[PDB]
């Protein structure tokens, strides 16, 4: 089989090979596409050949399928599930795997670098205070005074499922939300939930406007425990107009390094439960979405008002002036404080590159469009024109309950 | 089974039950999605007829009542004699009606039901549609407070008698090849515009020349039309705000109406079915003036507003696609035309889609097309979940004519 992808504006087209060695599903039937929905205690029985792919595919990689070293590593693994149940992977296995979650993040426009990821083995942590410690370092090693790099730490996979380790928030950085009784929110909306959690469990908010979060660390199954990250670590970006000086007194400001850490990586079979990784904003997610969507800070009328747009009525498009601005201006603020960050003209111009140069090379690059393509000016940037393939592939980055809904509480 | 969609901005859940009855594939698979894919007899026409039938008359609350059961016989009959059959009057309005209401890229549905059928089917030559199309075009302007229209002329027999309009809209621009390598006006038409120059069309090779109509009836050879300049409305475009603006010289056309699709109703096939709305100010403002491989107005409308190009960063791109936008909505409001920005345009498509479902069971539509290509997060169709499948009647893409016709 072979797969065609057309581009629209270079009449450039691709063959697609890769998505034949995709296997899990895509919520998508031959009748339906639930290409825009959101989301769509494993047996010795079924670990094993998991393990296998694996295996097969790594010792692909360093050109020695079916060598020596690669039989006995497959004897080795299946023995060692036969007895243990589980299985634990070699170093340069979990670097090899958790580049290539990454590399097969089909929402991931920043993909080009991939390659170059640090990984941090932190699968001898035993409890909270440890995961502290091996965050903290995450945090200063990757921010690097404002000049990123990539990096994700690794925590223990999990057993039972009744032992796993979980970063409780959503990103190691984040700013704190609060729901006033008046209704209006104070913060970030978007982690009210996760505010909430905190204070009741210990955390004495300072309930301003941009309140980092505590950390919310569970080890081993264990109940989870607060920490303040470094201050002198989190690196942040006040805002600031090129042109509008009255834009710093909008009291605006963001943090330099977006490091997601709800997701489960899966690697061979083996799931970890927290694996939080950062890398480098795209202005837009900042610019346009954590500023502009109605339910987050939602600056675009006190923007507008301040920019004496005509607000009457919406084909002023006062909206769409505003969010240029707005994002005019986290990119200025972040190349000023030279703190790494890239546009998403850039960003996706790269990634078409990074496409293409993948389809030569392993003979696909899956992708999700609705996730590519940026949240502003989606046509005037080449991934729009793209036609892109989106299927599965291991290892993977995925979505878990978020662990206050499932944790048994000690 | 029971699928539900959530609104992320509003956290709305929905349930859809319609796609069950869902009937052409999707292209995609478990194992990939093409959703950003641009495009993936007797005892058939039969069935597909039946099908159809019983929808109508159970939209009319006659489902199995005998003018339903004895239509549905007349109907079998004649395919068993003429092998097809001929819609009465309002299956047929209806048809046309309801291939717009399940067209999951179009936006702007919720105008579905108030749509003005012109049946052509006793048209027999070229003349006679550029009759119809005139009074289609002319019905549809009305001097700038404009109307929803389809006119169908006879539906496919043989395949080798397609009534067909080569054009991919009744009203385009010409594209023409300059010495150079670079292209004079459009060039998503440079082909059409040659075929037209091949076939006699005195081409005025300027920027925005109005094409002729390519119409082609019974199977025959395509004659060329000059539309009645009085009835295609036009827009010079100025801004607000910047008097240089008008110095672009740029201008577009009033009427939008996609003529290159083919129609689909209880197994019968409407190779020529012009159909026309009114423009959302993006489709022009955006994908028309600023696309790379369309008029790609971008660096001189850079240049003028005297911003730094040097810096991708500065996004000057960004910045003057929002003015040459404003630039459009602002020229046809003034010139008193209809026309709906991307804020309206998905505001009402929301509403639409709650109306759908609990009317409908549900609205196919697709994300990708649905979202305008500017702003789209702060429009609330980016956080809407949306399903995609697809439904008949129906408008379905069909090859070029050139590419498929015997001289
Ligand atoms: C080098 C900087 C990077 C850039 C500029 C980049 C850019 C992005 C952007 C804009 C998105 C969509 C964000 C959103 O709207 O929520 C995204 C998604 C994602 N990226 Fe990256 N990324 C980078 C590094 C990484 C790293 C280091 C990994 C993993 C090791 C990664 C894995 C993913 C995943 C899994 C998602 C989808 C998350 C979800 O499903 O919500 N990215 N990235
Ligand atoms: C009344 C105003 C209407 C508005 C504002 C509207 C707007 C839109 C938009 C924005 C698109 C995407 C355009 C593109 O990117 O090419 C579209 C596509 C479409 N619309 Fe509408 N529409 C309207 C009326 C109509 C009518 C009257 C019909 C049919 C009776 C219709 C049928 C379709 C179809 C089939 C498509 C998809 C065609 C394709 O795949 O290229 N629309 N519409
Ligand atoms: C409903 C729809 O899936 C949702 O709004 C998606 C669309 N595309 C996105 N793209 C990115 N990068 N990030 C998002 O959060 C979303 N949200
Ligand atoms: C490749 C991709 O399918 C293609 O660029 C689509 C995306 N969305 C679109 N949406 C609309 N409304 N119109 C288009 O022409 C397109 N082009
Ligand atoms: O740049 N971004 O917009 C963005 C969004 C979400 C996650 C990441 C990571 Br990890 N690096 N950059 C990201
Ligand atoms: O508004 N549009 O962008 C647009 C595009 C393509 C076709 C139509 C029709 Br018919 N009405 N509006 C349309
Ligand atoms: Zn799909």
């Amino acid at each position: 089989r072979f797969l065609k992808v057309k581009n629209w504006e270079t009449d450039v087209v691709l063959t697609d090979t890769l998505h034949l060695k995709s296997t899990l599903e895509t919520g998508c039937t031959e009748h339906i596409c639930m290409g825009s929905i959101m989301l769509p205690v494993r047996t010795k029985d079924q670990l094993f050949p998991l393990a296998k792919e694996f295996l097969d595919q790594y010792y692909s990689s360093i050109k020695r399928f079916g060598s020596k070293a690669h039989m006995d590593r497959l004897e080795e693994v299946n023995k060692e599930i036969e007895s243990t149940s589980t299985y634990q992977l070699k170093d340069t296995e979990l670097i090899y795997g958790a580049k290539h979650a990454w590399r097969n993040a089909s929402r991931c426009v920043g993909r080009i670098q991939w390659s170059k990821l640090q990984v941090f083995d932190a699968r001898d942590c035993t409890t909270a205070h440890g995961m502290f410690n091996y965050i903290c370092n995450h945090v200063k090693y990757a921010t690097n005074k404002g000049n990123l790099r990539s990096a994700i730490t690794i925590f223990p996979q999990r057993t039972d499922g009744k032992h796993d380790f979980r970063v409780w928030n959503s990103q190691l950085i984040r700013y704190a939300g609060y729901k006033q009784p008046d209704g209006s929110t104070l913060g970030d909306p978007a982690n009210v939930q996760f505010t909430e959690i905190c204070i009741q469990q210990g955390w004495k908010a300072p309930r301003g406007r941009f309140d980092v979060l505590p950390l919310l660390l569970q080890a081993n199954g264990n109940d989870p425990e607060l920490f303040q990250i470094p201050p002198e670590l989190v690196l942040e970006v006040p805002i600031r107009h090129p042109k509008f000086d009255w834009f710093k007194d909008l009291g605006l400001k963001w943090y330099g390094l977006p490091a997601v850490s709800n997701m489960l990586l899966e690697i061979g079979g083996l799931e970890f439960s927290a694996c939080p990784f950062s890398g480098w904003y795209m202005g837009t997610e900042i610019g346009v979405r954590d500023y502009c969507d109605n339910s987050r800070y939602n600056i675009l009328e006190e923007v507008a008002k301040k920019m004496d747009l005509d607000m009457r009525k919406t084909s002023s498009l006062w909206k769409d002036q505003a969010l240029v601005e707005i994002n005019i201006a986290v990119l200025y603020s972040f190349q000023s404080d030279k703190v790494t960050i890239v546009d998403h003209h850039s960003a996706t111009e790269s990634f078409i590159k990074h496409m293409e140069n993948e389809y030569r090379c392993r003979g696909g690059c899956p992708a999700d469009w609705v996730w590519i393509v940026p949240p502003m000016s989606g046509s005037i940037t080449p991934v729009f024109h793209q036609e892109m393939l989106n299927y599965r592939l291991t290892p993977s980055f995925e979505y878990q309950p978020d662990p206050w809904n499932t944790h048994v509480w000690k």
